[PDB]
This record gives C-alpha cells, structure tokens and sequence, in this order.
C-alpha cells in the first residue's frame, strides 16, 4: 500500500494536520480511499484524562474514542469516521508489548526498543491501513501516516527508527516522506531565514529518512531566491519546494496546493493510479474558498467557555461553526467570554474584567455554552442561561448547559432553589441531576457513557427533527457521566420545557426544548463531532439561523 | 581575564552583535576596560573581496582593515577603535597554521583538527584579549567573545570544541556564557513556542557549553508561562532568562537589559569588581531613548544606492545618520532610490519602477552618494549630482560621489563631455580620474589605498572646517583605488569647484567644495566610521543641518 | 566512472589500505584500469616534515612526492605509480581554497565548508580519476577511493559530507560503499561482540552514507551467529557481510575475498563489463599464498635502525624484502637493532640492552642500514659497517648508509679519522661529505633531492648491474640533501672502494662497491618504492641471495 508519512519542522504547531490531510484531501478527490494514522509520542494513553488547556479538547469515536484531536480534523475533512486503534501512542505501544513479554510471545529473547518495539510499530501500521474505515467494505490505496511531534527530542527516538527499517521492508514505490518545516522571518526586520529548515533536515537525514517533498509554511509568501537556497542546501530539486503562507481560513490550504501542482507529483513519484482533471472537485472546494473573502453582517454568537485565550478547548466547537456560516453566507464573530467574569466575585475585585464580558453579552445575537467540569465557571454560568431566558436569545447548552439548563428552570418557575446537579454536592436535598454510569455487561463499576448511541425523538414539535430531516432517531456521540434523574420528572410534566429525546429504552432524555422562546436546545450529546463543510452540524445551522432569524425562513422550504 | 562568550541560536539574524555589545557597553558603564573578538566560521578571509549584497558592506580599520561589520557595530557602540588581527576567521587560523607546517614548527607530529587548531584558537583570544584596544596604555579585564554563525553545522564544529577545552584551562570564574535564541510565533495564529530554544540548547550542551544566561530575542514581549517552561526544560533558574521584544531603536537594547537586572549578576558570576549606582549612566542612555519615542517634522534624506531592498549594504551609513539625527531631534526619513530607476533604460521599458524613483528625488530635501563600484548604477548617478547642482538640494559624495561630481563639472561648465574616469573605459581622450595605488616601501605593486590617512585642510573657506573644529588636520579611513590627476587640476584653476584637503604630501585633493550651493562636498575618505552616538559625523551633521536649513544656525553660536 | 569508497570502521589501524587495495587488485585481475585516491582528514600538508614515528616512513613519488604510506601500499600492490595530487589532504584543500578567495573568483562571495568546500572535493576527485595513471594512455573505469581517518569526529567532517553530495551527482550505478569495522573480542572471556559495528553503522548512516558490503576484521573467524546478527541489526542482507580473520600474511587478503564471493557482487551492484574466470590469476596470487606457509631455513638479515618497536618506520622495507624471501623460498626473521644499543654509552649503564644488540649483529648473516637523520645512532652506526666490513657479512647501505660507508673508508684505509659528513658539524677540517641541494630553474633556493633521475652505470665490474639486467642506467628516486665532495674523490682514487655510478651529467656518483667482500652496496637512492611481489628490488634481491651465499649461483645461470 502507498504510505506517505509527513513529518514534523521546527516548532510543533505548524500545521502538520492541515498538510496531511490536505495531500489526503486532494487524494480523496483523486478517487483514492484514504486511511489516517498519528503517531504520537507522548506516553499518556487514553488521552480523555487530559485537561483541556494543554492540548485542546477531546474528541471522541465511535468504539469509544479519547483521541487527541488533529485526529478530530482528519475526520471532519475526509469524510472518514475512524477507530480508536489508530490513535497509536507511545504508552499505547508498550502496554501492547509488556502485556506480552508476560505472556513469553517473544520465546524467552530480552525485548529491547529495537527491534521489538519498531516491529511492532511496523505490524500497527500494516494493520490499521489495512482496515477499511469508510463505508466501503474494501481495503483503501494510501494511508497518509502523520509521525506527529517534533524531531530530534527524545520521544520522537523509537519512531523516525521504526520507519527508517519500514522503507526497506516496502518498496521504494509504495513510500513517500513529507517535511513541513518552519522558516520564520523576524518582523523586527525584515529580511527571511532558511537556516531552521536545514538544521531540520539534516536531524531528519540523520536518522534515515529523505523528504520527497517540503513545504515551507511560514507568515509571508517567500521568494525564487529563498526557493533556490532550500533546493541547493537542502538537496532536493526546486520542484518540490511548495509555498504556504498564512491564509485566513483552512479551506484555502487545499487549493493552495493545487497551483503548486502537487497532484502530478506522486503520481510520478508513487506510481499511484490517477488521470487528470480539475485537480480537486470544482464545484466543492474554490467556492468555498469565495465564500470566505465576500462576506456580510458580522453576526452570530457569542461565546461563554471556561478559558481565558483561545487555545484550542474550544477549536472544535469553532470549526463547527464557520460550517454553518458558510451555509448562511455570514462572517462569524467568535468572541470568548469567561464564566469567571460573570460571577459576583469578580465585579467586587475587578469591573475592567467584569463589566467587559457583560458588555459582550448583551449584545450577543446568540449564546453557546459548551462541556466542561468542575466547580470552575458553573456558578457563573447558571446567571447566563437565566439572562438567554427572559429576554429570548436562542443558544444551544453542549453536555453541561442541558444540565445547567434544567437546573435553573426548577429554579426560576418552579422556585426550587434548593436542587442542584450531584456532580458537586453529595448532600442534594434535591437531587435534581443524578449520576448514573452505564452498568453494561463486559463494562466493570462506573463506566462513562461513550460512543454512538441512537436517540429516538418521541414528539413531533421539536424544531430539531425538521433539521435533521424527519427521521425519528439520530445518531450521536457523547462523553458524560450524569442524567437528570427519571424520578424527577414529575416536577416539571406540565411546563413549557419539556423533554423530546429517548434513547433505544428510555432512561434518560438527553435533548430539551422550551416553547417560549425562539430557539432554546440543550443536548447531552456533542453535536461537533460530524459537523462536515458541505453538510453542518444540525443543532448548530438552525442555531445561527436562529440569530439571523431566518429559522422560520429555512421552514418555509421544507418541504 | 574575564570572558564572556555569546553564541548564537536558531538562525543567524537573531541580534548578537546587539546583545554582545549590550552586556558590553554596560560593561564600559560600570568602569570596565572591554575587547571585543569577534569568532567567524567562513572560510574567507578579509572580508573586502565580498560583494557587499551577500553580507553587507566592509568596515575599515585603522592599520588597514576590511573586516566584515558586525565588528563596526562594537567600535561604534563602545569607544574601542580595533585592530584587524580580532577578526579571526576560519581561513586566518589555516593560512596561521598552514604557514607553519612548512616551517617545521610542530616538530614533525601530524597536525590535527582537535587540539593543534584549537590550540591555535585559545592562543589566539589570549593574545588579542591581552592587547589594549583603547586610548589607555594598559591589558583590560573582561574580553566580549562573538562566536558568531550559528551553532550545530559544519563550519561551527572546530571552534565550540576550541571553546569547550577553553573552560578548562581557564578558571569558571574567568568565564562566561551567553545564548541568544529564537522564540518563533506565528502571526499566523497566536501562540508562542518553546521549542527552537530547547533543540538549540541540547545542541550546545551536547557539545560541551553550558549558559550562564539565556535570552530569548522574539517579536512580542513574552509571557511568565513562556518564562517558566525555558526555566524547567533548559535546566537553568528563572533569574537567568531575560526577554528582549523588537524594539524600534537600538538603542532601547542597552536600558532594556538594565530593566531584567543583568548588571548585578556577573558581580555574582565573574566575581568582577564593581559597586552600584544607576546602572547605565543616565545623561547617555535613558536620555536618547526619549529622543527616538518624541520626535518631529519628518524630513532630511532621499539616498541614491545601487540596491534593491535595505540588505544591508547601507546599514554602516544608516546609524551614522540617525546619530546625526539624534542630534537635530528630528526623525530621518532614509528611503533607497535605485539608480538603475534613473537611468533612460527603465523609463523606456518601464515606467512604474522609474517614475517611482525621481517622485522621491524631487521631493527630496537632500541626497546621498555613498560608495560603489562596477558599470552598474554609475551611468545612473550622473544625473543625480547634477539635478542637485542646478536646483540646489544639499548632498555628500562618499568615495564614487566625489569622483562623479568632478566629471559632471567640466562636463556641464566646461563643456568637456569627452572626460571620465579611468575605473570604466582605459580609451579616454581626457582620463580626468586616473589610477594611482600607493607605491610603498613594504607593498608590492598595486596596493589598494587603506586605513588612517591625515589629511590637512589647505585654505579657511569651508565649511566643514567649522565643523571639525577648526584643527587644520581631519584623520579619517578610506578604501579606493583611484584619484582626479593632479595635471587635470589646470582645468579648474578658476571655478566655484576648488579642491580644499591636501594630505601630508600633496599629491591627492580628497575633498571638493562648490561655492553658488548651499552644501555641495564630496569626499573620498568615507565618514561613516568614526561616528558614534555622542558626536556624530562632521560631514554628516552638516549635511541634515542644511536639509533643515540651520547649518547657518550652527555656525551662529560658533564661536 | 564507477567508485569505491572505503570508509573505516571503529579504530584507524584496522586494515583500510589492504581492504581497499584487495577489491582494487581483484579488479584489476578483472581486467580493468584502477586508480586510487585517499582521503586524509589530517591538516598537515606534504608528509615529507615528519618524524617517522607517529605515522611511518615516507613514500616518494616520480613527480617529487613526500606523501604518506598508505599510499605506497597502493603502489606496489597494484603495478600503479601515481602523481602527489591525489593524496588530497585536509591542507591540500585549503590552500587550494584559500588561494581562490584572494583571487576573486569566488565573484565576492563568502565561501563556507558547505559547498564551496565539498564542492572543491567533488571536482578533486574528479579530476584525479581523469587522469590516466598507468602505462597506457587511457581514462580508467573504477577508481578506488580511500576516505582514511575513522568517522565521527572532527577533522573527518568535511568529507562524508562532502560524498554525501556526491551520490546524488552521481549515478547509484557508478558509486559503491564499503565499510571496514572491527569486531573486538576479549581474550579475557570468550564472546565475541558486534557492538562496536553498530554504533560504528550508525554514525556512518547518520551522515548519510550506506554501506554496500561490511567487512568485520578481527582476530578469530566469526560465526554465523555473528553474521546474524549484524545483517540483521546494520540492516543489510547476509551476502554482503564479509569475514576476514588476522592472517599471517597480507596475500592471503586477496584471496580470501575471493572466497566469500565478491568478484560476482560488483558485477550486479557497479554494472560493470566482466566475465567470470578462475576470479584471480591463478599462477600470481593463490601460489605465493602457499609459499609462505611451506616454508625453510630462518635466515637473512638483521636490521639496524634506530628506533624501539616496530611502529611502520620501516614497514616498507620490511614489505620489500619479503618480496626477496618470496622469491629464495627463504622465512625471512626481521630483527630490529637499535643503533643506541651498539653505543659505547649504554654499556657503560646498561648492559641488557647493550648486550642483547650485539647477540643479534654476530649471528647476523646480513646487516641492513636504512635511511635516518639526526644526530641520534650516527656514532652508533659508525660501528656496524666495520663490523661488517672486516668480518665480511654482507649489507646494503640506504641513503645513510652510504654516507656513513664512505666516511669510515677513509677513517680506516686511508687513517683519515678527522673526516666526517657536514650533516652534524660544519667545523670540519676535512668536510668529506658536502651539502649540495639542486639549484634548478623553477626551484628557487636549497630544494632537497627529489623524484625519479635516472643513473647510468660507468663501468663493467658491478654485481648491482647484472642483477638490473645489464642495462646501461637505471631510473630510481630518492630524498636525501647531502653528497661526498667530487674534489673529496681524490682521496680514494685507488682502493678497493670505488665508485660506480653517474647521473646524466656527473656531479655526484650514488652507488659503491667494495672488492674483498661478498657483497657490499651502498646506494644514495631508496631501492624500496619499486619492489613488488613478482619482481622484487635489484639490490634486496641480491642481497639475500648473499646471506644464502647463492649470489654466485644466480649468476651461473645468466645468461
Ligand atoms: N494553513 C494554516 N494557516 C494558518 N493556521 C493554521 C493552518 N493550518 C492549521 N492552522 C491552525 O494552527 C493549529 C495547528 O494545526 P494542527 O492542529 O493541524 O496541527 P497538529 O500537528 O494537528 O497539532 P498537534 O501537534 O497539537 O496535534 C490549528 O489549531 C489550526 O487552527
Ligand atoms: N534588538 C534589536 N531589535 C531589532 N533589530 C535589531 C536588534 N539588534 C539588531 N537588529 C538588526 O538586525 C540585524 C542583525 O544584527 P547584528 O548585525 O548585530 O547581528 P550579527 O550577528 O552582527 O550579524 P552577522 O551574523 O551577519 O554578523 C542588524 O542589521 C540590526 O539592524
Ligand atoms: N589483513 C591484515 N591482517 C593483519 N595485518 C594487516 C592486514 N592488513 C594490514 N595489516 C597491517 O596493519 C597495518 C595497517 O594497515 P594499513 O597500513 O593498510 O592501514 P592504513 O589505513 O593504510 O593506515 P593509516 O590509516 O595509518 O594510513 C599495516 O602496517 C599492515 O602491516
Ligand atoms: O499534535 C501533537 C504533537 C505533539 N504533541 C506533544 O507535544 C510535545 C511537544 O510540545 P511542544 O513542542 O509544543 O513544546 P511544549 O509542549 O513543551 O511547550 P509549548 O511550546 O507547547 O508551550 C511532544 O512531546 C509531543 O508529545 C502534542 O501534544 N500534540
Ligand atoms: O555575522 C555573521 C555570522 C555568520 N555568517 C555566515 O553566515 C552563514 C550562516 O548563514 P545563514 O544562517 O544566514 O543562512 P545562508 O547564508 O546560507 O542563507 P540566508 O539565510 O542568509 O538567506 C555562516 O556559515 C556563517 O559563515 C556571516 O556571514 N555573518
Ligand atoms: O592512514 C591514516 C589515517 C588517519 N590518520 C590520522 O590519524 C588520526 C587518527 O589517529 P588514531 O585513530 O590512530 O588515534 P591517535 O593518533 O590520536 O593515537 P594512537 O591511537 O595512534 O596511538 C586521524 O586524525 C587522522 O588524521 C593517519 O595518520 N593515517
């Protein structure tokens, strides 16, 4: 199979997720089926214990995923849905290897990291590029495998070792190599260096590996005399040399790679089977690149996390978004605002931190309250569903607004101020949101709720099931560990918030809507996670729908 | 001695010269006699040969230097003036050794990289450390060493092993260790990383070299959290890493390093004598750093180089203006005019690169020839000199202006057309510029003329007698080959363009005035080298005088 | 052209020269030209400066060479005799680089070691494999080529780089990789490593070169448990690992390669033209390995030198007279003698070492005085030839020895003992060996002796001219300053001891012999650089047909 396993340059967040899956991409419209791979190097397994301000948020799989992220992004670009076997990390690797030198696999020989680590590299990638990920039930062509990290360092040692042994054990036609490298100018001055890039490659060279190509991503498009120092130095022919500069959205980093004829490339390098056209889909991927440079009314939400700046906890929720503004044709303005700057305790320390979030709020044309944990932001945001309540701007509550938004309605009509959510207080005397993780058989003790699960809508006024399309159930994704509890639903079966959603058997409802008021959803399930550029996320396009008030307008269609 | 040695870190213009002289001239501050030794891995020797477009342009040294520059950057900034034998390159040390197993001297062992070159090396920082370098008779005590390049390639590897048997040698309080690095973000998105610093650091380390300091030179001042993570990775305590944002001049470089409290550190360090006052002196400092924030009418240059874009092949005379607009209080205006977008080609072909350039030297308030060589821009210049000689706009001619304004002269009044110089044409029916190298006792041949000349003023009618300060002799350096012949001085016996200097003997001019102007000199000694930040240049200052109209205001006061 | 690098393995003295010359030698029994080129990573330039104890003696080439060795080995394996521009030193490079740089033609810029160096060592090792080096006046095809040295550390930087380069301007087809490592076991235990080769691959691949073949030299043939492993680890396939064991003698190392198949790999690895034969000649290589196993009387000389142990002072001495040995069907027993040990002085403090040197020099049925200087075993020396000369053991005199024949002549005949060579004291009051250096057009100054000059035999009654072949000159080279005065002729124009040589003019005579002797020669050229093992050296040769008394008996024969 033709293996192309990108790399990594200087500095870690360059861009390697937005490269390899746009040579994926570009292949998926080539009429290749595609598989995704990311080595990592970092020993956690499992990555859901993760905080979210270190890395970025979680996503999750079908079987049961935790996985990183840039995994996230390969998903949402290729139309792949993935398991969680390819999330290949280090600590993944070992526990797959000390839980055999107990079982004597190995006949009695002293394992060491070469080569029975990188043998077992080399049998973990055979076999997930293998796997047919698509709905096709057939092996795909490419598996575009991102070695991520840096390199150099050393957790990226039993890696570049195990894939120098794997070029001899392929053919020199089944393998590729990419380099995306940094070459950072200093605006300070003004003039461009190529130094970082050849120090990267010559700790690349020196563990055995060539780059076919390199891509120098950097902040300005970069000049023929740049061009001609990366092709002498570097020792590659300046054919594969390709530009990327900063672009505003991702979507032009597809075509981008389209003018700097790519495409012809592996067919002469890898012998892959293609004949030419327009060298993506057309109709599918320079609009959208159109879509983002003309654009209208500066709308659309306003956002309250739990975080201060936009490291990426929330920049699966972001993409989501900007799905559903290129469907309505309006530039999103995605503005943070911290729940910490809600509360009373930051309006009796500080009004330039308070007084800032609220002026953001009350203008905000729309709400969204996303997932998250602990005793941190929740005070603050049970004030911001009440706020989106009286004076009617629509949000959607994502896995812990469904929660907090049932808690304040007891609250405000019912006046019960004494129930609260157990994840906090174990002495509830109201206990009006209750823990219960699935007991499954197969499933030991407290296990969280994860993966797809099927939904049915039970009534027909919900203005989800028209997004969705009529169906009556939907099929989802969620990672949480408590429900509302059954018991307590006789307090609120005759008020205007009702809940719609059950799942096969009916033990919990998971999606709220409430009757006055244009547009008020809360879901337990996190709707990002199929969010798609041609089709968006159906609780959020009717969201941004809801604040242009065009929501009645997409119902007069129908049909 | 006490030694401090600077490196380099992710790429090559980073800014070492500005932190070396830095730690330097707050070195000088505190009552320091300081050196400066300046360590260069290209294999070229005496830098003069360059084309000044791939490094920049030469300096020149009292006993005949033509060292590359960041070497003017020291003697500009510390008082020092130099001697040519610091600059110690890789092709100095082998014509040093090469030139000595001939001779026998290593008593028939085979001479190897490691230790007779470095041997060499640590031979050569004592002998040049031990020299005086300033105006007292007496050895200094702290020695700035620029390990210049950067640091992990080819060229690098004879002299961080020379450094590395170094520190042994000495003692660990005579040495010092400083590592100026890259922290590259991407405006691209908005984090800030870390890593190019830690794979910099680990590969001085892995050669032996351990900072003492750490500064991390980058776009944006950083954050607490960007200083914490270089303190647990590069292993070195918080108090050691100091930031340093782009700042707009340099000199905010000098009082920015007293801010992070440096001064106090190599009294713990170098065990060096020193008490405390305010840390810099506060008249010459602090004082210009308000001069370049608050600032004025922008005026008081166009220049007229042969170069595209401020490579710099002109930075040698662009601190030597704003000192002299340090001194006017006024903000300079340097913008680059081609002079091939003045030629009649251009305006044939195209227009948008011609027109462009005369736009800025009509509206200039004055002009600037500085030096150059070769048929490129020569034919260029000529209509410069003389749309400043009719309409009267101020310049000075450095070391090619003086030969052109000579031949634009008897071109235009007395009418000899037929006149040039012999650098160009050998067929010339008047050779008004002839060849003359110094034919001296110990210079065989053709021998370039070079370092410090004297030269008198003859007669009291000029103006930059005035500005010298009346002494009849200037003492200043030049590098050309070429003079006006002192037979075709007969044409211009009676003209407001009289020659003014004559040196010791008499057989070369080397400086012109025009009487019906209002600033008219032209100079083949070139004036750039002696200016400091205190006193600027005395041609230079006159000539931003004129543009502002006050050089008769400066000569008011006199007295 | 097709090219062979041969790298090395972890320690210097493996074998480089025996394994690079062995896969020459088999290609020329192939039928194909071969040159030879080695790479030294050692500064110094031109040998010819050395004490002879930290590398070896001199080699001397036909042009005026002083290079190394090695470089001999070469020579007379191969029927070869070079020019000194292919022992492409370190030195060599840069001042062929720094000789370029004031030139200009460079066209002014900065020359860094890469490429303007490596770009220097691919156009030497172009050129030199150019050139024809045989009889024949023709480009050769395969061109052996020695990177000396190890591999890792400094001074062998600039050249794996340098070749780095050059497998990409060459065709994979005309480059070929060989690496000669040492596989150490403990006598002390009994295992036997492959460490060493590993670490030794890995900094070989690191650079980015791969070997073709690995060839482990050690003590004891390896086992297939050792090929496993380093086909398996170095990640090559088990029919390019090559054992060869420490063999008695070194023409065993040819035909063993032989053996293990390698005639047949560069058919398929090089493309080059070859048919399959006995795959050496089987009447000049396979035979004289069996010469030196049966074997007969331990006979044939002992050596006086002047040094301790036998370091390669005069390992290519000692190659030439087993080449004698080789054809008398003698074992030859070299034994050093030094000439300290024949002192009056050490039997005054010592007599084991004293004593032990005369035990040696009575039994000896030959003597040999090679060529020396200094003042150190001179007054040694003095001793021996007398002994030799009353007692009538034959011996041959070699650039010293000759000297040192005629200064005792006089001191014992002619009772002449105030004469003595003015190589140690000018005070002579009978100066009978005189300094005279050519003074030549192009060689300005006192130049030493040097290179290939023919010598005519004048008249009948030599032995040296019927061993030669009765041809009227003969065509040898030799490094020496110093000659007996032609007046100082005077003196000895009756004796037994006359002199038989001339040049082309007849200023000095090179060659004695003595009447009432066996066999006494003392030749002023080094009779070693021709020696090969099918013809072995005309004065060795005959000098252990001497020490067997069968010199007569060769010349029964004639005819
Ligand atoms: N072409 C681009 N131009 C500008 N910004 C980009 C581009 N591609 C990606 N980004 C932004 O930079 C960040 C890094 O990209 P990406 O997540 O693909 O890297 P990654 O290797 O997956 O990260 P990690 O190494 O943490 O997994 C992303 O959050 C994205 O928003
Ligand atoms: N603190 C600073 N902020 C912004 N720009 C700077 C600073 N210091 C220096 N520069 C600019 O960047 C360039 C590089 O600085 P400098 O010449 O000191 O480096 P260098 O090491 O001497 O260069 P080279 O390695 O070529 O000798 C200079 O031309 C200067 O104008
Ligand atoms: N196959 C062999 N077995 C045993 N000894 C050998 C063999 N080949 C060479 N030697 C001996 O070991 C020494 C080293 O061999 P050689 O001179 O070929 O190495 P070299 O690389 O030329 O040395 P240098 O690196 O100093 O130039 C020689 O003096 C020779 O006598
Ligand atoms: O996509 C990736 C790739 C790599 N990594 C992991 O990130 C590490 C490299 O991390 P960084 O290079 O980003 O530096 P750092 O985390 O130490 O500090 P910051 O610069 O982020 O402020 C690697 O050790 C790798 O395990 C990720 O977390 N995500
Ligand atoms: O002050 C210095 C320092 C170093 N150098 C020399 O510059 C080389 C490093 O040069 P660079 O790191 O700047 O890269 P480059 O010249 O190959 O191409 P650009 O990035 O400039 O476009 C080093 O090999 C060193 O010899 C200078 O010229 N001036
Ligand atoms: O054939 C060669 C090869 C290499 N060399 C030169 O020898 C050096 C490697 O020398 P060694 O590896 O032999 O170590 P050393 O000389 O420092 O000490 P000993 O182990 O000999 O006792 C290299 O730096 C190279 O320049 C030779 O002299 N002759």
């Amino acid at each position: 199979m033709k293996y192309i396993l990108v790399t990594g340059g200087v500095i870690s967040g360059i861009g390697k997720g937005i490269i390899a899956s746009s040579i994926g991409t570009i292949l998926k419209s080539c009429g290749l089926r595609v598989t995704a791979i990311k080595i990592d190097p970092y020993i956690n397994i499992d990555a859901g214990t993760f905080s979210p301000y270190e890395h970025g948020e979680v996503f999750v799989l079908n079987d049961g995923g935790e996985v990183d992220l840039d995994l996230g992004n390969y998903e949402r670009f290729l139309d792949i849905n993935l398991y969680k076997d390819n999330n290949i990390t280090t600590g993944k690797i070992y526990q797959h290897v000390i839980n055999k030198e107990r079982r004597g696999d190995y006949l009695g020989k002293t394992v060491q990291v070469v080569p029975h680590i990188t043998d077992a590299v080399q049998e973990w990638v055979m076999n997930q590029a293998k796997v047919p990920v698509d709905g096709n039930k057939e092996e795909p062509q490419i598996c575009v495998i991102e070695l991520g990290g840096t390199i150099g360092d050393i957790e990226g040692m039993p890696f570049v070792e195990a894939f120098r042994q794997f070029q001899f054990k392929a053919k020199r036609e089944n393998f590729c190599n990419i380099h995306v490298s940094l070459v950072p100018q200093l605006s300070a001055t003004g003039e461009q260096k190529t130094k970082p890039t050849q120090n990267s490659v010559r700790a690349l060279r020196g563990l055995g590996l060539s780059p076919d190509l390199i891509v120098c991503r950097s902040s300005t498009p970069i000049e023929m005399a740049v061009k001609e120092k990366i092709s002498m130095f570097c020792h590659v022919n300046p054919e594969q040399v390709i530009c990327i500069h900063d672009v505003s959205s991702t979507y032009r980093v597809p075509v981008l790679l389209e003018e700097q004829s790519i495409v012809k490339y592996f067919k002469e390098r890898l012998h892959l089977p293609i004949g030419d056209s327009a060298s993506n889909l057309l109709f599918k991927w320079r609009n959208m690149a159109d879509r983002y440079e003309r654009l209208q009314k500066i709308c659309s939400i306003a956002l309250v996390g739990k975080y201060t700046k936009l490291r990426d906890c929330y920049a699966s929720v972001f993409k989501a978004l900007e799905h559903s503004a290129l469907a309505i044709n309006h530039k999103l303005n995605l503005m943070y605002i911290d729940s910490i700057d809600l509360e009373k305790i930051t309006e009796t320390e500080d009004p330039v931190k308070f007084h800032e979030a609220w002026q953001k709020l009350c203008k905000a044309d729309g709400i969204l309250v996303p997932g998250g944990f602990g005793i941190r932001g929740t005070l603050g945001k049970l004030q911001a569903i009440s706020w989106a309540r009286t004076k009617k701007i629509p949000f959607l509550g994502v896995c812990l607004g469904m929660q907090l938004a049932v808690i304040e309605f007891a609250r405000n009509c019912l006046n019960l101020k004494d129930a609260d959510s157990t994840e906090f207080r174990p002495n509830a005397p109201v206990p009006l949101v209750i823990d219960m993780p699935e007991h499954n058989p197969g499933n030991l003790g407290g296990t969280m709720r994860l993966g797809i699960r099927r939904t049915v809508f039970k009534t027909e006024n919900s203005i989800l099931r028209k997004l969705y399309g009529d169906v009556p159930f939907i099929e989802e994704r969620h990672r949480h560990r408590f429900e509302v509890n059954p018991n307590l639903i006789k307090q609120f079966e005759q008020n205007d918030l009702s809940f719609v959603g059950q799942d096969v058997d009916g033990d919990r409802m998971e999606i709220i809507e409430l009757a006055n008021h244009p547009y008020f959803v809360g879901v337990q399930f996190h709707p990002e996670f199929s969010s798609r550029p041609m089709k968006p996320s159906p609780p959020y396009l009717g969201l941004l729908l809801a604040a242009t008030g065009n929501l009645n307008a997409y119902l007069q269609q129908g049909c």
